[PDB]
């Protein structure tokens, strides 16, 4: 079990590792953790990742309130969402990494599983991304739609957007999202060549 | 308000983040902040942004008058433009950034607004992105065409050249930098896919 | 001939530099060397080879005895494979690199020559790379594969999965790794553009 | 002027700048400046870019003898050869970067001017670029094609290989290398859109 000395240290240093390897770009991204008294540590609004102070963060119930540090980002709206209908869910990456952004503006999506998998490690460790529809930032529509699909989905794809990630950990949510971004990015690299899917059966293994 | 020290420090760390992140590559680019005293600060000539030094960044009047530092780049010509015709601005990044300049050799660009909107956030913080003729570097007619633009955009697009990206803050216009290159980078990332563009009401939702 | 302190240092070392330039994303990747005493140091399990602890790298025997350390990598296991039929493998380099493992979803493959020479730096340096068929992580049948092909090849692609590259040395294996990855980066960036492929003659000035 | 400290310590930054930044990869790539002396400081052979050692740097004279630090890259040989035939020529710049490496491997390139200009720096600043045809690394028809096209030319693409650029410093080859790179990368970029390409007027103006 890590403090929230080490879970605030931790989010800095994520955000500085995914800043400074092109996972965030400008204001864009967030994070979030839950804390051990059952708070959530989030990044504050207007922030850059690459420059977080742990002092700073966020830290907000899970219903809303505003408990310490900067007023935390808007988009922990729609963390909070995952959050109350997932228990499994300790952290939650939000980005938008390129190659998931850019799937997320595709016409044609399939709304329950948006990858198809043709590498075992998002089938074993994230399974199916649903797709969620594009709604104006800050629509309440965006966190009902997570609300829902939080039971079932550890990933979410945000049509128009990016992705929004959850794990057991900050570092494991970073993992998974590394780990679909670079699933992502293998699809606009390989694009129309002829692609050897896993079967069926394949993908029926790594659960 | 922040004071010369920090505006000339936050140049600098700016210029390194975006060489580093390889937004800037060799001599290209420059940046420039309005002073408190109305003065501009701007990066010098042949300067790299990766290898600034804060006490020797170029001081000009918006008239063209050089008051401090090493000799402004030549393109900080265009830079006044913008500024004399744009209250609002306070900070202006030019890089010749990779999607930013590749969208900007191509042919048929819509020269009102040459970025079809698939994401919110290039309209929520920049609006339309004009297109500017490509002119011999140096040409007057660069800056004029700027001048003209500068009342009702935020951002322009040099023909054959790259970005100019204005801010209400250097770290905001390098923001809205990012954002656009990223909007760029889709752009060319998604080629010719089927994109689930935003409606004509998504679009006017965020102004 | 390099002590383990340095080996150590040289295997943490290595993993940072790949991590930080995007050889290696997320907990995926992994790193082997030959020890002194014959026996293997490694990359411990749910590691991040940005994230290496000197300290605490494995050690294990070829035939599978964990010796110090955390406990290895479960990669390990092919590995070893490699290094018990081929003496002249003194290091391993295993990773998802990006355009190594989407060559590595393709269909069609040459799964004795996958990589076609139009670059005369594979051939010299690594030789021809043969290709094993996809299988469950965890699947005997990936170290059977590369122990039967270990004898006559220097690198190996694993379908839907990415490249194991040998070396007599971690450095040497690195070096092939990023020239293996450069030139399936060079593969995609090509797309169907007409190639000067090395001639047959060419190929074989190169051995 | 620069100083033999000074220059020793330009190419170990410029070395690391290139590699940290994936214009140099693995043991690709060297570097060599002209000293006071007319002697040629040179990157060693079997070296790694982001690990140079300035006190170890090769020391070679033109006609290829050995003075002093590592033995010399293998091919400082057709750097030499520039030298010898460009008394302008004072640092050169050699590299496996992956667009220039990429454009030449193309069959059909104009072998008089491989980059046909749709943006006014490289002509500004390096001209036209001819390609040198394929031969096995280590051939002395290299350096005799580089000798013969050294007077007219400040860069060269050797095909199935990449650019060997000159320049009047090590900085200043090097952001004439940085300027060809992201105009091969503009190339690929652009791919088969139709591109505005400077007309034959604008690239008269530019010399
Ligand atoms: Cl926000
Ligand atoms: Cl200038
Ligand atoms: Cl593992
Ligand atoms: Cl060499
Ligand atoms: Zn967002
Ligand atoms: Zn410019
Ligand atoms: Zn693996
Ligand atoms: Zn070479």
């Amino acid at each position: 079990g890590m403090t929230e000395q080490q879970l605030r240290e931790e989010m800095v240093q994520i955000g500085a590792s995914l800043f400074s390897r092109g996972y965030a770009t400008g204001s864009a991204g967030n994070l979030s953790l839950l804390l051990p008294d059952g708070n959530l540590l989030a990044t504050p609004t207007g922030a850059c990742l690459g420059e977080l102070q742990a002092q700073r963060l966020s830290v907000v119930t899970l219903q809303g309130e505003w408990i310490s540090g900067d007023k935390p980002s808007k988009e922990v709206t729609f963390h909070r969402a995952v959050y109350l209908h997932n228990p499994a869910c300790k952290a939650i990456v939000h980005l938008h990494s390129h190659y998931l952004t850019a799937l997320s503006c595709l016409q044609g999506l399939d709304p329950h599983n948006c990858i198809r998998p043709f590498t075992p490690y998002v089938v074993m460790r994230v399974g199916d991304v649903p797709v969620v529809p594009y709604y104006r930032p800050g629509d309440d529509r965006i966190a009902q739609a997570l609300a829902g699909l939080a039971p079932r989905y550890n990933a979410f794809l945000l049509a128009n957007h990016g992705p929004v990630v959850t794990g057991s950990s900050l570092r494991e949510a970073t993992n998974n999202t590394e780990e679909l971004e670079e699933t992502a990015r293998l699809i606009f690299t390989l694009g129309n060549r002829e692609i050897r899917y896993l079967t069926a059966d394949e993908v029926k293994e790594l659960r």
